[PDB]
């Protein structure tokens, strides 16, 4: 069933016998941060709240502890698909409070919140389906993860067919058993690369699935032998793992994209919804391709889309319409990954599409040809743009960016820059094997 | 001795039993490119020349064979410093003409001529000495190259003292047995890696000793059981190697940067040459840095400088004025690094600096101050500009200059672009082992 | 004590090893053993104080002014082995400067912001391999001894003092854990506070056992000097 007091969840623990609580929260640049709670300490939990240590929130740039207090909410408890011998185990999230009692606005969470919010004052809510990609790995003698393939199949392939079909089939029954009503999952077209879809549900509860199905995958992996990983990029020559995001505004019930009257069968809203995001992607890149991995995914040549434009038949394009019409209505956003953070990357194009909505801004006409094959001077003639090249680029786009700081607010905006202007200069002074490969002999 | 004559040449090589017989000249990327002629044929060569496929010159990039004839310099000639038991072994330089007869524009040395003639316009002349910076690491056993160090010394120490000293030695004296005049060589700052300072001449006659000292070394290294590299960051977290240029300006047989009336003991002349090279530096530093590996070195906490300033006493500046002064007065310019083509960089540096003069461009206040310890607040009240990046940022930089397209001409200009465009595009799809490293258990 | 061993066998019957040292290895933070603690009169913290700005008692002033005050002769008690040394180094979580305050954390005492009956201080200088015991009596009474003779801790330190210079530090005055082993040996030496709270013969032993220990480790030429010095010289 479904927990809604913490009555109720006190009398589920009781019933199952679960033995351990375990808080569930991200930090700014998207890692899973938890702790654990006995069971009988989680009566008290509820009256009082538990204090932490909340310098974890502001990534690995802390540099003095502070103190807030976490007060759980009882409409999250799950139980995990796994049964230990000792006993059951559960998960449960909450919002975090500084002690003067006030919200932390440096909650990637609440900054999800704050965007629900203000849609809500316009009279729309949002529902995300997202489609998420990954790897399966074999594990060394050692247990550390490779690189090493499971199977040579190909685009919704019968496969694998050896006995990493049954750690396939776990990952698949372990998810339904938390009833996150997975819709359809298939190989995809990278060896050993597979694909799971969600249904359509609220976007704050499609956000918290998305950080616990991270985990559970990489957890079943281990305990069979294998491995996930969600890298933008793991393999060179090979397609990557990107997170598209179907996304619909729902006012009143009813769908409103949905317009039977127009010829493409899509309402002005919508238009103008697709304006804005055009308008804003190249700013917030940063977000949703968070680490320097995902701009080798996006190069040329594979389904990442480079180029910033919308479509209703071609599929390299940045934005595209799905044939479905009625209240299945959607629009898929194919540039983030799964290294992004769920919270921040929603967040950021729930407000970017609003922002169109409210300002009438015109999508322009959609481009149904292939970019790929165009030329630069044609690109340059039809005012094609392009998304940043190296994170480095996206950076400084972001930075200057007053819509995103407004949006994410001052002190994420702060400390999200800090941490990832450290991470590039790390990077950017590394002597890759590959320049000794080409330079040693020749010079 | 000197040969001038057609005939002495032929002389020496029957005195001194000269077998054979090996053109030099260089690509548009700088690679060496050489082939080899019969002592007999010699003598038909002088008279009207040698057919040879001219599209090595274009680089990488040919992509059809175009035939145009080398007419051979008798002042080039030289004998190398090595006796093969069946004879002695001689190289020469010469010029490249068009079936037509025209002189062929794509030579990377009639760039450097053209440049001298405009020079001589104005009535100037140049003499430059470079300081060129190698590493010597040991072979494997397949006899590859590798990068095992052969000493752990420091700046100026007295090593390597095993059976590598003696190869050090041989290098000094081959060099020396050529004619070169060595200035002074020792050890550098990194593990390994050796300085070696060359006569302060003129700059037509330094660039082809450059071009000869590369492959000279090189071979020496090989024969002993070494190699010898000139990468310009073969090493993580240790000094790269660099190729300074001091140059000077002579006029009527007399220095023109000296004034014995300034406090400073400079000319006006000498300021605004400065004062070019500053302006214009931005634009041509892909040439001086070609490849990707040299902006490997171009980071902040090195010797190499990353700032465009000049500086008396400083080191960081990048343009440094030494202390000596009369006719040895000289300006040293410390961006390029070996890997450059010496007759793309000098000419670039020579246009650039008579640009400065004709024009009478100021080279503002020097900075006598540690401009790495300054922030960024300060760099942007001084108006410090700062060197490209990368690769790509230096094309972009490079591609629409027009004083750069001006002074290489139409032909070398196209040809350079693209061949850096195409090897940087290769660069930046590939996926490095340190985001491995970094990624795979993380993400 | 119970906590340690029981711990210890369970990680062998998996088949892993845990390991309470104080700095196993270079480069990554240590293993420390922060003391949240309170003191209860008739059945009330006494530390809390709802009419002070700080929501602090006077004695909660006085216990942190007798601890800051004899935190440098008993150090040894805290930190008893060579290796809690190596943990003991600017640029990490541990503290080596001498200071209270509330809101920074690399303070050697902080105040949480918790207040009412859970007022509590916490030391940051011990670390697992100490002796509970030892480590907590003296805790204890250099506590008591501050507020019976109303030591003044003075003023917070709200800065980094990581960041301060020396003359900022000197200006402050601003004092320093002991450096190594040796160094608090002597400190811990001539502390006739630690002797009588000790005990004579307690005290000489733990002090003839760590002065072999420290001569012992004084004479070895470990590997990182012949990495250094072997081809140098
Ligand atoms: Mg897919
Ligand atoms: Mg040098």
């Amino acid at each position: 069933k479904k927990c809604t007091t913490k009555e109720d969840v006190l009398e589920a623990v009781k019933e199952r016998d679960v033995k351990f609580i375990r808080t569930q929260f991200t930090d700014t640049l998207g890692i899973i941060k938890s702790w654990a709670i006995p069971a009988e300490q989680l009566e008290e939990a509820f009256e009082n709240g538990v204090m932490f240590d909340g310098s974890s929130i502001q990534g690995f740039t802390r540099i003095e502890e502070s103190d807030m207090k976490l007060a759980l909410d009882p409409s999250t408890f799950r139980i995990l698909p796994w049964r230990p011998a000792t006993g059951a185990v559960a998960r449960i999230l909450g919002d975090v409070y500084l002690p003067d009692g006030n919200p932390f606005k440096g909650d990637p969470r609440y900054v999800l919140k704050t965007a629900i919010k203000e849609a809500e004052k316009m009279g729309f809510s949002m529902n995300v389906g997202p489609e998420l990609e990954f790897f399966l790995f074999k594990l060394d003698a050692n247990g550390n993860p490779t690189t090493e393939l499971t199977d040579q199949g190909g685009y919704f392939d019968f496969a694998p067919l050896d006995r990493a079909q049954d750690v396939r089939r776990d990952i698949d029954y372990a998810l339904e058993h938390m009833g996150f009503q997975i819709e359809a999952s298939h190989h995809e077209v990278a060896p050993s690369q597979h694909e799971i879809d969600f249904r359509f549900g609220d976007v704050l509860c499609t956000a918290d699935n998305v950080v616990t199905f991270k985990y559970v995958v990489k957890s079943i992996a281990y305990h069979k032998g294998y491995y996930a990983s969600f890298m933008p990029k793991p393999l060179f020559g090979v397609n990557g793992s990107g997170m598209h995001s179907n996304q619909s505004l729902f006012k009143d019930g009813k769908n409103v994209f949905y317009d039977p009257d127009t010829p493409t069968k899509l309402s002005q809203d919508a238009m103008y919804y697709i304006g804005g995001l055009l308008k804003h992607i190249r700013e917030f890149t940063a977000v949703t391709n968070p680490v320097v991995n995902s701009y080798k995914r996006l190069v040329p040549g594979y389904e990442a889309p480079v180029y910033i434009s919308w479509s209703a038949q071609n599929r390299s394009s940045l934005i595209r319409i799905p044939a479905t019409r009625g209240n299945g209505t959607r629009i898929e956003l194919r540039c983030p990954d799964p290294a992004c953070n769920p919270y921040l990357a929603f967040a950021l194009m729930l407000r970017a599409g609003l922002e169109g909505i409210k300002n009438k801004i015109d999508p322009g006409e959609p481009t149904n040809v292939n970019i790929f094959h165009l030329s630069d001077k044609e690109r340059e003639e039809r005012g094609i743009r392009s998304l940043p090249a190296d994170l480095k680029e996206a950076i400084d786009e972001m930075k200057g960016s007053k819509f995103v700081k407004e949006a994410l607010g001052e002190h994420v905006f702060s400390h999200y820059l800090c941490a990832k202007e450290m991470e590039w200069d790390e990077y950017k002074a590394v002597v890759h094997p590959w320049e000794l490969s080409r330079y040693l002999s020749m010079l």
